[PDB]
């Protein structure tokens, strides 16, 4: 980087005038809101589970992350349609709006705000003060 | 009661050879298991219920128990019309079968062995050994 006059070294992050900024911006959203929604969904106990095609989806999904080791395109397929029925959102760079499930985010079924700041603490660095949500 | 030659006092408990034997005892036994069914209700937790019908039920018990002070009749109907359908009984004079749902029992909506043998410590003094049940 040829700041003042001299070359430095550029550790790491994007440099927001490339070719493709809003696009991989709008695509590093979309992959912290999906952690966010996982780890949501595994850190909560499977016995307080009511309905039993949850259960389902959350055991399964514990073995797609861990147990398994390739891909299975039909729960990939019907996980990606049942965030599309209770987390839809809306995505511009780094921009981001959400309209979701209530009582589902309550019983702890989808992401809430404390999700995503414990997601952005440690595959981040930083700290998201609530102030700002 | 004149028992040898002499006369004693007889402190309580039936004679088991007046007018009515049978029919008391049945009554007497009835009562016991409706006891049961209802200390069973109440001695549950309330957020772990799902089913929203249940909260209800169990909410306007602890109503009809303590806060009111006279009947109620159509909350006597509809609580026996439970009963009847999750408790299903066959009494002879102390002598009962019960055909119950399982996992309403597991889950602590109706009254399993351990809260006969509750209600029988606290209400008959006597303690009922699992052996014979």
């Amino acid at each position: 980087v040829m700041c003042g006059g001299s070359l430095y070294v550029k550790p790491g992050g994007t440099s927001s005038g490339d070719a493709t900024t809003a696009y991989a911006n709008s695509v590093f959203n979309i992959c912290q809101a999906v952690t966010a929604n996982v780890n949501a969904l595994l850190s909560t106990d499977g016995n307080k589970i009511a309905d039993k095609y949850v259960r389902n989806l959350q055991h399964r999904l514990y073995e797609c992350l861990y147990r398994n080791r390739d891909v299975d395109t039909d729960f990939v397929n019907e996980f990606y349609a049942y965030l599309r029925k209770h987390f839809s959102m809306m995505i511009l760079s780094d921009d981001a709006v959400v309209c979701f499930n209530s009582t589902y985010a309550s019983q702890g079924l989808v992401a809430s705000i404390k999700n995503f700041k414990s997601v952005l603490y440690y595959q981040n660095n930083v700290f998201m003060s609530e102030a700002k949500c």
